[PDB]
């Protein structure tokens, strides 16, 4: 190793400096995601297939993961309206091991996968944790909400390090930076702040291969009168936020619009975390 | 409801403002222990016994947990030297059912529970996560370094809210802030950033009879040359000794921190600093 | 008052919920700046300039602004490369009232501003702080790199508030966030975390009508040890470049974030996670 | 620099590592401050005069600062009560040159100063900043909350320099980490968040010799009913905290009970920073 500054982080970038990649000179142009492939899971519900179009839109061929609702149709529907290549994915993201055979049939089926999106979730509902009394709600929110992120994480990291390129985007929530009220969701909170941290865990350990960075939703469109309206009394714009806000930032994050840019957390919440 | 101010945190509060603790008029006596019961995890190891005796020292009855090192000879420690009462309980704390029956036979020998100290924990040793084909060590961490402090906390905060009273300190980690180098930790980092949010939700849920804070200590004294770039790293240029944390715990644990709640208490040399 | 629900933020605000913007449906539409008037400070620089010139890129007129280095090939550059319209302007930001004579101007020659960049800074470069006996130092960097911002902030949000409409973009830094090392920035770094704060606290108050936020570069490319240090320190391995920050300045100034406000977006190859 | 591990944060620290202070094997006796000297600005008002006399109570000598209400009797206070030596110094703080004169003559008075406590300051009081128009009020503000914090800080390192030894304490805010709401307050805001910060650069800066570190307090019973109210609301606590609850997070870090923590802020807010 004399002769060489070996970085301090993670010995596997080489001698230091890395060089920095060549990018389009045209700002529009480093959005797009053409001639990449992308793979979202949670693209059944609201925010998945919003990001979902939004990463058809900007040319990218697009993997759609679904559990209980079958979304072939939105798959169809990326294909016949945007000319992409698009097809629907069922499996259980708690369990490592469908994960894992999902994420192998699409690198197969595509070719490579560019861009990942850890995105499926569930709410935990169930008010005070003192009150609940057995581990299984705790343990399905953590089971998929943190374990599942990172099952679906080690599994293209393998991709992205084989071909020395990649972007992955984690779903987190402003639950990750803050206490959510009224409704208390202990759990909830819990398992997306280690996704925020995880997220940039691995940044550090994935930097010679691929950038690593989550998106944090506040409420978006996608419940009691009451209490809504003290979310809306929370939050600087005074509203709750619609899906087709959060595309923006998971296109910046997966495009070469970003590529000095890993291990942040984007906050699109209205300011919620601010006040 | 009406005529009434109520929380937009924890309606539990009962009607707003809340009444202040009476506290001593001398600074000094705020950290005092006396007629407190203390339960420390993971206290047969460096930095649980360390505040264990701290507790014993400032007047608290201790209680000592350990899992594969017995250790009888520090609780009989505590009572011997500084008159307390003091006994040590074995449990595996990754299993919920284990961790119910340990604390509520504390509740008996001693009781009552005023302060949990949620410090039992392994690390990761691996490297790059990207090379363990197997999950098992992801989910040995997660499921000690993060469902076993929760399984400490939904069982003794059930006493605390009977009682009206008690102080939560969950142990985390500079982990829980900032990614360690070059020693890659993912799912131990992870964890930790899981319990430093879990002290601020379970705060703001336990508010109307506990408070919940964490310590995130730093490197707390194996490849030389790996040390030395955590000294390079460090502000003060040095590891950490366990009796430099034990300040933290107690003033977290004392009527010192009566409006202290949801707190991160970084005692890590300024590494989360650089 | 009775038979609305109130802000507990800014009252400012009117009855809740307020309304949505309507965007297009398309993604790509959504960063494009055309009919939208820019004004970006310290645009005779690095980062300003290519600001400046992804925002002609995207359809924008763009204001440049510079104190000691003329920028008036920079905006026929962009009138002549791009069709928008482009003026330089000539401003001290540490001058309040040149600051609110040069705005002004602006809005009046291209008729309003839509966009805003407080980006005009200067480094601090004389090591600790201890061995600095003259404030002047100290006061230079605060005026220009806090009070400055603030200059241009207060006085384009009044434009802002008339029109309904705005985006204000803070350039602030890591040094807002981390302390750099081993070049020492006491009062660099303090101005940049006031800056952050001012973010956040201005997305508050502006909230009816603009969003605030801002962008925290890491090191963009003075001896050879020093990078070396800043490299090993840095994830990705390396600096970087002006042309990776555009699509962080494209986002927060376009309908692409009409949801992100009080936001810090950091562009800093990792180095705010070791 | 053969055979020296030299720092990458600071290289007067010396050879690495620096070793351990020697500490009482006493939990209690780390706290104490017999023997030492301590400075605390603003001890005119509420909080510093709460940990002014923290102070005295744990052994400290203690000088106690005021501006525009003289406070010699309270200075008679410590002595009469604790034994311990005290003096009153009158101070703008907004004044580099009249802070370290009053510096100075502390520490020809007392010997030296151990530690130092920066305190004081004024609030914002003039609603929303656009309706502001000259910036005597935002200059006001950064005048006496940051740089005055910077003053005397500047002056009383030299002293933990030259007898290589210090904890300086700085008094920061809730406010540098969040956004007071309904009152909006947006220079004392950036101020508070300077505070904060400028406590993690000098901690790096003078690690050799002193450690810094920060308080951030919420609401202290130290005002429109309504407004009250909604804090309130806000705080997990349910309530505004006393100033003898702050006391404790004072002692701990100006005592040897925090000789590994530095750089840290310490949130007394009854948890107002979670939501
Ligand atoms: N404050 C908050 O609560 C915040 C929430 N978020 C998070 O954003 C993410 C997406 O949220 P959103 O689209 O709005 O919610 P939706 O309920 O609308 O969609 C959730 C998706 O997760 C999928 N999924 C659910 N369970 C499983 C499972 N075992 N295995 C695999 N996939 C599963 C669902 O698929 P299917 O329907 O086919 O079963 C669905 O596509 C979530 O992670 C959410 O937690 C982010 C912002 C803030
Ligand atoms: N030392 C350091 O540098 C750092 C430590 N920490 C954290 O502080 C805590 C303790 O650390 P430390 O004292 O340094 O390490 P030690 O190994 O010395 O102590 C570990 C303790 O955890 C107990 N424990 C381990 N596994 C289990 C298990 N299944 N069930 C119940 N108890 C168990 C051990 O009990 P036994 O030995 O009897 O089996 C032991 O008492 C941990 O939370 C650690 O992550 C955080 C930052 C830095
Ligand atoms: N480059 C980096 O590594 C980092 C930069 N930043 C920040 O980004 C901003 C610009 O940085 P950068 O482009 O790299 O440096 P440059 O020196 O290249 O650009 C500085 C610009 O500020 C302008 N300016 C300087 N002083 C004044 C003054 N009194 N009044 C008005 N304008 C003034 C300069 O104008 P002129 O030349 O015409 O006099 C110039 O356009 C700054 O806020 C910087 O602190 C943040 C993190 C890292
Ligand atoms: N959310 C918030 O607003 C928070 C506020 N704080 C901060 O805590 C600190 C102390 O607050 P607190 O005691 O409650 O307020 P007080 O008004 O009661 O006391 C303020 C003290 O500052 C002194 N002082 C005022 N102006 C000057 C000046 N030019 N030069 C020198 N000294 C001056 C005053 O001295 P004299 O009376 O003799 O003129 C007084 O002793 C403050 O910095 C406050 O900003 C901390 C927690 C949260």
């Amino acid at each position: 190793s004399m002769g060489e500054i070996e970085s301090y982080c993670n010995k596997e970038l080489g001698p230091l400096p890395t060089k920095a990649p060549t990018l389009s000179k045209n700002v529009l142009d480093l959005f797009s995601l053409k001639g990449k492939v992308a793979s979202v899971t949670g693209s059944s519900g609201g925010i998945g297939w919003a990001v979902a179009e939004a990463y058809a839109q900007a040319g990218a061929d697009v993997a759609i993961w679904y559990n209980s609702h079958p979304a072939d149709e939105k798959a169809e529907h990326l294909q016949k309206t945007y000319g992409v290549r698009s097809k629907a994915y069922k499996c259980n993201i708690s369990d490592p091991k469908s994960v894992e055979e999902t994420i192998s049939q699409q690198e197969k089926d595509f070719g490579t996968i560019d861009v990942f999106v850890a995105n499926a979730g569930v709410p935990w509902t169930e008010g005070p944790e003192i009150n609940v009394d057995n581990y299984d709600s705790w343990n399905k929110i953590i089971n998929l909400d943190l374990n599942g992120v990172y099952y679906c994480a080690h599994t293209v990291g393998k991709i992205f390090k084989k071909n020395g390129k990649g972007s992955l985007v984690i779903t987190s929530s402003m639950s990750g930076t803050i206490v959510n009220v009224p409704q208390l969701q202990a759990a909830y909170n819990a398992a997306k702040a280690a996704c925020t941290h995880l997220t940039k865990s691995l940044a550090v350990e994935w930097a010679p291969f691929a950038r690593v960075n989550c998106v944090s939703p506040g409420y978006i469109a996608t419940v009691e009168k009451d209490m809504k309206a003290k979310w809306w009394q929370l939050t600087p714009l005074g509203r709750e936020g619609l899906a087709q806000e959060l595309v923006g930032a998971y296109l910046y994050l997966a495009s070469n619009a970003s590529t000095y840019t890993t291990g942040a957390n984007l906050a699109v919440d209205g300011g919620y975390t601010c006040p």
